């Protein structure tokens, strides 16, 4: 019964999930001046041409667009990563207002929303095994700002009426996640965690410098989703973000000068 309310929100998670106060929790504030350029970091390789989207699900904390991860169809490699990471799902975090919603911040700036493309290390065979490993996941984080519409997001926006409440799913085939990527793949990277319970410290974070722009109408449709099940009291799914956590003994590295 964790969530994002006053009584069950991020400040309470540590009671069920003591790793919430751990040494490598996410998100964090990215202090751009103190991040270190690392000239040996490789370009990212984002290989999404054979991606197979399957379904979209309202899980009661976000919506997930799920992919076939039973073969190397949509993979992330390079950058800070060793090996091959398969795309399993993406989801967003967003706010009730355009001035908040992101999990990571950049020099304390909050964006309207943040996209997470979640990938697991194929050396561990499945996602459930991967989350138990320090190098199990690679999450590509992309900020959303409100401005012009993002045409590559509209197929997601349009299906949200079909998954309004918790536990609802809908077929969601032939969605191309390349339409959600900014022009530049310049990034910051650091070791961290899942940002939702169980908060496992299994993630190599790769946060893109360049945000994507979405329209007011698009983000408004995110905000009409519900945290609750059908026939339960309506609570709008908004402010489903965890705030920045202490950096502790970590250095954020940049792929760019
Ligand atoms: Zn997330």
């Amino acid at each position: 019964h964790w969530g994002y309310g006053k009584h069950n929100g991020p400040e309470h998670w540590h009671k069920d999930f003591p790793i919430a106060k751990g040494e490598r929790q996410s998100p964090v504030d990215i202090d751009t001046h103190t991040a270190k350029y690392d000239p040996s970091l490789k370009p990212l390789s984002v290989s999404y041409d054979q991606a197979t989207s399957l379904r979209i699900l309202n899980n009661g904390h976000a919506f997930n667009v799920e992919f076939d991860d039973s073969q190397d169809k949509a993979v992330l490699k390079g950058g800070p990563l060793d090996g091959t990471y398969r795309l399993i799902q993406f989801h967003f975090h967003w706010g009730s207002l355009d001035g908040q919603g992101s999990e990571h911040t950049v020099d304390k700036k909050k964006y309207a929303a943040e996209l997470h493309l979640v990938h697991w290390n194929t050396k561990y065979g499945d996602f459930g095994k991967a989350v138990q490993q320090p190098d199990g996941l690679a999450v590509l984080g992309i900020f959303l700002k409100v401005g012009s519409a993002k045409p590559g997001l509209q197929k997601v926006v349009d299906v949200l009426d079909s998954i309004k409440t918790k536990g609802k799913s809908a077929d969601f085939t032939n969605f191309d996640p390349r339409g959600l990527l900014p022009e530049s793949l310049d990034y910051w990277t650091y070791p961290g965690s899942l940002t939702t319970p169980p908060l496992l410290e299994c993630v190599t974070w790769i946060v893109l410098k360049e945000p994507i722009s979405v329209s007011s109408e698009q983000v408004l449709k995110f905000r009409k989703l519900n945290f609750n099940g059908e026939g339960e009291p309506e609570e709008l799914m908004v402010d489903n973000w965890r705030p920045a956590q202490p950096l502790k003994n970590r250095q954020i590295k940049a792929s760019f000068k």
